[PDB]
C-alpha cells in the first residue's frame, strides 16, 4: 500500500483507543510545534466526521515552568478560552522571546487578555485541570515517546511524518491511519 | 558548502564552547537511542585529536524511575564501568524488555554484573554523581532541544543529520562542525 509499517507510521506498544482520535504532543517552549500550528489548524478541518482532535502539552521542558505550562494548558481547555490563549501564548514566548519567569507572571498573562482573575484562578488550581495535566503525563510515558511535536493516531499510530510528500499527502495519512484499528 | 546551516545543522540559541566537544543527548528508555550505539561507537574512534565526546543522560523518560536512571548513568562514568554497563543496561531495559521497577532493582543490576555494593553505594549517593546529573538535565533546558537522541557540536551545534548519506557523510558532517565556532 501507500502506507506501509516502518516506514510512513510506526505501532506504539499501546491499546488501541475505543474510538477515532488524533493526539498531538507539544510543549508552549518547542519552537517547531509554533510552527507546526498551522498545519495542526488545516488539519483538524480535513478530519473526516466523527473523529476528535486532542492536543497534550507536555512538561518536560521549560525547566521548574514546564509542569506549570502544562496547567495553563488545561486551563486553557477548561476555560474554553483556547482559540485565543494559544497563539497568544505560542507568541509571547518565541516571537517577544519574553518567557513567564514564575506562576504569577503566567498568571498575568492571562489576565492581560481579559480572562477574569477569579475564573482563572479557580480552574488553574482546580481539579479538573489536575486531572488533565496528569492525563497528559501518563500518556506520554505510556507511549514511550521520545520528543515534540508528535502525532498519535488511535493511541497506537505515530505518524513518522517525515516522509509525507506535500500538506496533502500528510492529511491523507492520518486519514488512512483513522480507520485502521 | 556542503553543509548548510538550516539544512544540515541548526545553531542552537547558546555560547559555543571554549574547546571542541561532541555531546550527545539520549536516555536508556529511548529505542533509537539503543539502535544509535554502533554509530555513536564509530564517531568517536572517527574523531579528530583533541576533541571529546560526551554523553549526557536525559531524565524526562521512565516516569519517576528517569531521575534515577540518570544518576545511574552519572555512576557508570563515576566508576569507570561505563564499557560494560551502558550496553547492558540498553539489553536490560529493551531486549529483555524487563524495566527496573525501582531504585534497589536498578542497584541490583549493577551488583549482578560484579560491581561491589559498597562502591556503588558511595557513588549512586554521591556528590560528584549530583553534581554530574543536574549537569545532564540543565545543559539539555538551555539548549532548548526537543527529544532525543540529540547530537550537538560545540555547544551550539545541533546536527540535524536527518539528511546525511551514509555514515561516512555523517561523519565528515561532524567533523566539519568541529572547526566551525
Amino acid at each position: 500500500a501507500q502506507f506501509k509499517e516502518g516506514e510512513h507510521y510506526q505501532v506504539l506498544k499501546t491499546p488501541a483507543s475505543s474510538s477515532p482520535v488524533v493526539s498531538e504532543f507539544f510543549s508552549f517552549y518547542c519552537p517547531h510545534c509554533n510552527t507546526f500550528e498551522p498545519i495542526i489548524a488545516q488539519l483538524k478541518q480535513q478530519l473526516p466526521e466523527g473523529a476528535k482532535f486532542q492536543k497534550n502539552h507536555v512538561s518536560f521542558m521549560g525547566g521548574n515552568m514546564g509542569q506549570a505550562m502544562s496547567k495553563a494548558y488545561a486551563t486553557m481547555i477548561a476555560l474554553e478560552v483556547e482559540d485565543k490563549m494559544v497563539p497568544v501564548m505560542f507568541n509571547r514566548i518565541h516571537t517577544l522571546r519574553k518567557p513567564p519567569k514564575d506562576e504569577q507572571e503566567l498568571r498575568q498573562i492571562f489576565l492581560d487578555e481579559g480572562i477574569d482573575a477569579a475564573k482563572f484562578d479557580a480552574a488553574y488550581n482546580g481539579f479538573a485541570v489536575d486531572s488533565m495535566v496528569r492525563r497528559f503525563d501518563k500518556q506520554f510515558q505510556d507511549s514511550g515517546l521520545t520528543g515534540v511535536p508528535a502525532v498519535v493516531v488511535n493511541n497506537r499510530y505515530l505518524v513518522q511524518g517525515q516522509s509525507v510528500k506535500s500538506l496533502d499527502e500528510y492529511f491523507d495519512l492520518v486519514n488512512y491511519l483513522l480507520t485502521l484499528k
